[PDB]
Formats: C-alpha cells, structure tokens, sequence
C-alpha cells in the first residue's frame, strides 16, 4: 500500500474527526491471579511507554508497492479458482435493501453496534437511529442514503486492545478502517449472494473458513485437506502489502461469476480520514470493513495458487487444496512441497511471508503442530474423528487479567471457558480453581467439564 495523497481534511471538504485517546481496559479482579505481560495498546502520542514516534508507526503499514504486472501464472490461478466457484451456481443478481439490513440465509443481519461511519459519527447518529429492529422500519436509513450518497471516506479508528510489550514501545497498535453504513449497504446489495454462498459452504470449493464454527469445522478440515503435505505460513502485514494486481485478479474472478467489478476499486484505491488528515492509498485492503473478510480470502486463494506455480513448474492445482480466512491459510498437496520455496516467490510481489507461528525456520507440519485461526488440532481419545480446536493457554490467561466493563466478568469468563476446555480436562479444572481462588471468582458460574463435553457431542 502507498499513500498517494495526504492533506488537511478541511482542504478536501471534510471535518476533523475526534479520536478517543484513552483506553477502556483496566486491570481485572484476576490480574494478580494469573500470569501475563500484555498491556493496553498505545492510543496517543502522549504515552510514557513509547520509544518511537507514534504517527510514523501507524502509517508504516503503507510502505509502497513493487513494480509488477498481472502475469501468466496469475491468469491460470484466476481461471482455476473461478471454475471451482462456478460450481456453486451463485446468484449474481443483487439483493434487496431490507435483506441487506435484516439478513438472509447465509448472510446474517447487519450489526447495529458497530459505528455507522462518516458522516454519522460527526453528529452523534448511530445505526439504531437509522434502523429500528422491533418495527423493522428503515425510513431514516433510506433518507440517509439518498442524502449523503455513496463512496464516502473510511474513518480509521485505533484498536483499543491488549498487545505484547514489544508492540507498545514500537507504537504497533492496529487500525480499523470503518466504512460508512451507506457503503457497506451498497456492497451487501451487490455482493450479498456471494457472501451468503461462502458462509454456507466453508471448505475446499470456496477455499474459505469465513463464518465457520471451529467446534464442528475442525473435524471436517482433515478430510477436505487430504494429501500428505500439510502446509501453512504467516504473512507480515497482509492487508497493507497487497499490490493492486491482486485486486485486478479479484475483479476478473468476480466477472467470471457475472458480478460487476467496479466496487473493488474503492477498496484498492481507497479514501481515508484519520483525525485532521484526509488520505488516499493505492494497494492494501482496508483492515476490517465492507465485506473485507471474503475478498481477502479470495485474494489469498489467488496468491497461494500463483506462488506455487512460480515455485513448481509441474503442479496439479486440482490437488492443491486450500482453506483461508483472510490472511490466515492452511493448505495441502498430494506430495511434499517446500514451504520456504513458495514463500520466496512472494517477495517480487511485495509479500513478506515467514514460517508459521513465529517459528524460526520453515519446519515440516502435520496435525500435531499445525495452527489455523490460532487453533491446534487434537482428536477426542474415544471418537478420534471428532477433533478439538485447541486454543493457546497463554492467550486465555492474558485476556482474563483485563476488562473494559467489570460488570460483565461472567460473560468474559464464559467465553474463555468455551475456548479452554478443548485443551483438556486437567487444564480446565486448573483454570477453574484459580478463578475460584478469589472472592469475585467464587461468585461466578463455571460450566462443569461434562456439561461442555456433551453440549459439544450433542452438536455433531
Ligand atoms: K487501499
């Protein structure tokens, strides 16, 4: 991604936006009970913890684009991925405004708690003021679409969340680039049936895990991804590193499904508003907004195919099975490929890819050490076709030590329990006892292991 334009907002017909510079994260009642070293992310230039300039850190996400063109290997990649997708017989017709608001089969209802974006943020107008959920009345929304129109700047919010210590010093706090409700409605209106089909068919034909429930989906992964060689790897700054050429490739895949392509240009060449700065960037996917997860997944599908083609002169793409969730990816081939060779092919395109899970070098992977959506794989000891999604124990301890809303510790703890029991019985009873080593913890309800185990079985 490359900042092409950076000017004062008032010079480009726009107001200054006011960023909350104060974390809601506060030490929880379990802070001293569990070990950890994560702290709330930096949200101001005035921050004792900093050791770098803050403004530079936020925008280094946009390093620049390499010189490259849509090559032959990409052309084969889009043809191959498109044939898979033509198999699903997706309806390329648009959906109705009411269905984009209140949801359809496969496409859940619009979240009414996320911000409505520009210009509503400037005048206190929230999503619930435009859309009434009990009346199902959306008169104000219709009024607001005609009035303010379409193709509005994305407001960039700092992400108030826990980070590792190293990332506090270096100013590495993440960003979300939230689109106006007017634009998310427009993308849902045009691409709604695409998103729907993807959500109902997670797996190796869509090549996506978007919308999946890992509690059931994990058992299905090892049958979809057959073939001896299990592969995965990490991307450094996936969103911001995606060259325009992958957006071109994406548009062609959508055209092969009979959708219009024009709207993807608004993600590739995007408009942004941070504080008092209007800026435009070429390349990069805007992190976390208008149907972003699905397009990121489709791009990853094009990238994996393309990189494997670049690395291996002889490959059968039909046996290259791929499951992606944005930048997260797990995949397989019918015999052993070299992850390091495939990784090296990313450099010419401006992609930086390294060994999976912070690993020092590329190592062979199977189901005892492979990770997807941060989760390992662990079979049930009785019914070995039922696979537990294993969540990392350290992240759970880290999360429970902090809170944005102390009155909701019960809900926070329930979330962590559903994650933790998969790791094992003994580990879960250890977590439970430590919670209950303190007054506030004894007061909370903790689901018995056997409750969780049978809720899980009564789910297949
Ligand atoms: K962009």
């Amino acid at each position: 991604g490359q900042i092409k334009i950076s000017k004062h907002a008032n010079e480009c017909g726009l107001p200054t936006i006011h960023t909350p510079s104060k974390t809601k994260l506060q030490p929880s009642v379990f802070y001293d009970v569990f070990p950890g070293s994560k702290e709330p992310a930096v949200l101001t230039d005035n921050d004792p913890r900093l050791k770098v300039n803050f403004k530079e850190a936020l925008f280094s996400k946009y390093k620049g684009n390499t010189e490259c063109s849509l090559n032959q290997h990409m052309e084969i990649a889009i043809a191959h991925y498109s044939a898979q997708l033509i198999t699903l017989d997706i309806d390329s017709k648009p959906i109705a405004l009411e269905d984009s608001v209140f949801g359809i089969e496969g496409l859940e209802a619009l979240d009414l708690n996320t911000s409505a974006g520009f210009p509503y943020v400037t005048m206190g107008i929230k999503k619930r003021d435009l859309i009434n959920n009990k009346t199902k009345d959306i008169s104000r929304l219709k009024e607001a679409l005609d009035k303010y129109g379409v193709d509005l700047p994305m407001i960039t919010f700092l992400k108030d969340e826990l980070r590792k210590k190293e990332k506090i010093s270096a100013g590495k706090t993440r960003v979300i680039e939230a689109s106006s409700i007017n634009d998310t409605i427009l993308f849902r209106t045009t691409f709604g049936n695409l998103f729907s089909k993807f959500h109902l068919n997670p797996g190796v034909v869509t090549g996506s895990a978007v919308g999946c429930d890992p509690e059931t989906f994990w058992s299905k992964i090892p049958v979809m991804l057959d073939g001896d060689c299990i592969m995965a790897f990490d991307y450094t700054n996936y969103d911001g590193s995606i060259h325009p050429v992958w957006f071109q490739a994406l548009k062609k895949v959508l055209e092969n499904l009979s959708f219009q392509s024009n709207l993807i240009d608004r993600l590739c060449y995007s408009k942004h508003l941070f504080k008092s700065t209007y800026y435009e960037v070429a390349g990069g996917v805007p992190s976390g907004c208008s149907g972003t997860s699905i397009f990121n997944t489709m791009i990853n599908n094009i990238i994996i195919r393309t990189l494997v083609l670049d690395a291996y002169k002889n490959i059968d793409l039909d046996k290259l099975k791929i499951i992606a969730y944005g930048d997260d990816v797990i995949f397989s081939y019918k015999y052993t490929l070299d992850m390091e060779a495939i990784a090296n092919e990313g450099k010419k395109y401006g992609l930086t890819i390294t060994p999976a899970d912070k690993s020092t070098e590329f190592k062979k992977l199977d189901y005892n050490n492979v990770t997807f959506l941060k989760r390992g794989f662990k079979q049930d000891e009785k019914h070995t076709f039922l696979i537990h999604p294993t969540f990392p124990v350290e992240e759970i301890y880290e999360s429970i030590r902090w809170t944005k809303k102390p009155s909701q510790m019960q809900e926070h703890v329930l979330s962590l329990c559903h994650l933790m029991w998969h790791n094992g019985r003994k580990v879960y009873e250890d977590f439970s006892s430590k919670i209950r080593s303190v007054s506030a913890g004894r007061a909370l309800y903790i689901p018995p292991y056997d409750l969780l185990k049978h809720e899980w079985y009564e789910k297949f």
